[PDB]
């Protein structure tokens, strides 16, 4: 009745996830929910049963077991109470029930079952059907955490090395339960990170990338430590460089570089509305995917800075450093703008605007100006006056800093006929089509050799707490 509704919504309302939700759904729920009661001891759900029915603890606590073989004693899990929840597989299908759920004393469960889920499940198109699959996906990274939480070093086999530097390598790594899923895992040399100074940018650089979820950004799902080395379980991308592909090819049509300059303005689209400053772009920091999309992968100059702040740091190749970085007055999100410029030229030349004999000597002719360029007849006259409106000296006056935001980027003239909405699905056919013919492939990679070279030494300062 009203008061066993208004109760279930109340209850509802205190539970974790479930209040999120719009008051539509809860009061759908609190109709359909049921009440069943246990004893101390009694089974709610036993390991192998046939089950339909999910359950919310309303009241007292269940003790969650398993047992992995016949002969083998039962294995504790957990201890679940108010608020918590089991059984939601027995929702999609899954009948069978994977590990025994007993009350630990006197229990009450909101039950519902797969049928009376499934029915509710159909209300409003757009206005409840909106807020509940963005709380399954928000509530998916959580238990991706959780998975990745488990495993350790040992449960990977190298297959082969995808890139080297002085930094240490990124290996392509096969997890040993699995031979399909293949991911990057970079090694980096912690006396390396100590020598550069770089502790904080790798600490920022795991807190960013963990949180980030694009797909024009390469996933990173965990890392590991040890005495020596630092270790990034991110996503394959077995594609390829785009830097390699760049050499190999000379330079890009102007077709060619749209898609990737798009890819960009997309990952600068999300990062921007967390309030993330990239820093560090060029074509070393973009990596194919099997399908030829491109991905930003190194984070390290990255910082989340406050909406209407400024951050100082002098970083980055002086090729793509925007001037107000030179100048030391501050900088923020649309220094990411300048470099989208310097990309979009480089990509279609094979060699950035500005470039003198030393840092000192660059960073003297970026303070010259793009109005002081003469733009080779190669660059298409409206690449050329996107080029000018990103890469204008004032960071304020600058293309996706003004009224519209990326959106002045994405509407510009060399943009017409550029299907944004395909881009973002994933339909849209790339220029440069990989040939990947398995998730062990790295032959769009250079060829390195194995490190013959001793390890560097110990690092067990505890600036690595986190990783
Ligand atoms: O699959 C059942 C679904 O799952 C619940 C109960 C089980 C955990 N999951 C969150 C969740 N979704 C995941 C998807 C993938 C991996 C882990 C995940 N965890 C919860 C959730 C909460 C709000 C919106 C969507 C789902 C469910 C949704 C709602 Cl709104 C109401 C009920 Cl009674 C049951
Ligand atoms: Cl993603």
């Amino acid at each position: 009745g009203l008061i066993k509704h208004t109760e279930y919504m109340e209850f509802l309302k205190s539970v974790p996830t479930f209040q999120s939700l719009p008051e539509e759904i809860l009061s759908k729920l609190a109709d359909v929910l049921e009440e069943t009661h246990y004893e101390n001891g009694e089974y709610i759900i036993r390991q192998g049963a046939r089950g339909d029915t999910f359950f919310i603890i309303s009241k007292g606590t269940v003790n969650v077991t398993r047992e992995d073989s016949p002969s083998e004693d039962p294995v504790f899990l957990r201890t679940l109470g108010k608020g918590d929840w089991f059984g939601e597989k027995a929702l999609q299908g899954e009948d069978v029930r994977t590990a025994n759920v007993i009350a630990a004393e006197a229990v009450t469960c909101l039950v519902i079952d797969r049928d009376s889920f499934k029915h509710l499940i159909g209300g409003l198109d757009d206005v409840s059907n909106k807020a509940y699959e963005d709380a399954e996906a928000k509530a998916k990274y959580e238990a991706e955490a959780a998975f990745f939480a488990n495993l350790k070093l040992s449960d990977f086999n190298i297959i082969d090395t995808l890139g080297v530097g002085g930094f240490g390598r990124v290996e392509l790594v096969q997890l040993k339960s699995e031979e399909s899923k293949t991911f990057a895992m970079k090694i980096l040399k912690k006396r390396h990170i100590v020598d550069t100074r770089q502790q904080e940018h790798i600490r920022s650089e795991k807190q960013i990338m963990q949180g980030a979820h694009s797909d024009f950004i390469v996933r990173l799902y965990r890392t590991f430590k040890d005495s020596k080395y630092l270790y990034m379980l991110m996503e394959a991308c077995l594609g390829g460089e785009l830097w390699t592909i760049l050499r190999d090819r000379g330079s890009f049509e102007d077709s060619t570089t749209r898609f990737y300059t798009a890819c960009v303005v997309e990952a600068f689209a999300y990062l921007h509305s967390k309030g993330i400053i990239y820093r560090d772009l060029k074509p070393e920091n973009l990596i194919l995917d099997h399908r030829g999309y491109a991905k930003l992968v190194d984070f390290g100059f990255a910082k989340k800075i406050g909406f209407g702040k400024k951050t100082w740091t002098f970083c980055g190749t002086p090729e793509y450093v925007a001037p107000e970085i030179i100048l030391n007055k501050g900088h923020d999100i649309s220094a990411d703008y300048w470099s989208l410029g310097i990309l979009m030229y480089e990509l279609l030349t094979g060699s950035p605007p500005f470039s003198g004999p030393d840092p000192m000597k660059t960073y003297n002719i970026i303070l010259r100006g793009i109005d002081m360029i003469e733009f080779p007849k190669k660059i298409a006259k409206n690449a050329a006056n996107l080029i000018k409106k990103l890469c204008r000296d004032n960071p304020s006056e600058r293309l996706g800093n003004l009224k519209n935001g990326v959106k002045d980027i994405q509407k510009h003239k060399w943009f017409e006929g550029f299907n944004w909405e395909g881009l973002r699905k994933g339909t849209l056919t790339p220029p440069i089509i990989p040939s990947v013919a398995s998730p062990t492939d790295t032959s769009n990679f250079d060829s390195f050799p194995e490190d013959n070279d001793e390890p560097p030494p110990d690092d067990n300062s505890g600036w690595d707490i986190d990783f």
